């Protein structure tokens, strides 16, 4: 899991009801809808290679064989940036083994 | 949704397949496999309500009537708060029209 969370499932509540929620450290405190928990659950998996690019163009060498999707996004910048990917091929690799015990 | 993103569907590349990313400014660059990017589709609509605490207790109004769940997490923090949650009774509120034309 990316990080430790405590769950409380508050059930039905009418709007104005008010939680007072007392906390012991600097932590986050997020009150969701079910459809939200669902997605909040979904995110505590997330996994990606990348992060904040600040130059171009970049290398990524997918680490698997398997099926891969690229996303160039805008979360936390002012926008979208234009971008190209071109697919180079992989270099030939040995596969490794442990030394002879 | 919550940013802008472009997402490319690679397929299927073997191990050591180089992507060369281009870009016209500061973004995020993602590599993910597939069921990652299920989650990352359903993270352009997770919404919820609060975020960082520093000070307690904090009192957060339930602002429609449903199931509703409250998480404190430590993304981004060093450890996980202790925590507790009072459910205070809704205030009698009237509802609102329109002015009568």
């Amino acid at each position: 899991p990316n990080f430790r969370y405590t769950h409380y499932d508050l059930k039905e509540l009418r709007a104005g009801t008010t939680l007072e929620i007392s906390l012991s450290s600097v932590n986050n405190v997020r009150l969701m809808t079910g459809a939200n928990f669902q997605r909040f659950t979904e995110l505590l998996d997330f996994k990606y290679l990348g992060g904040v690019a600040k130059k171009s163009p970049i290398r990524i060498a997918v680490p698997e064989t398997m099926h891969w999707h690229l996303i160039i996004d805008a979360e936390g910048h002012s926008g979208l940036a234009e971008s190209s990917v071109k697919m180079l091929p992989a270099q030939p690799q040995a596969t490794l083994t442990r030394k002879a015990s």
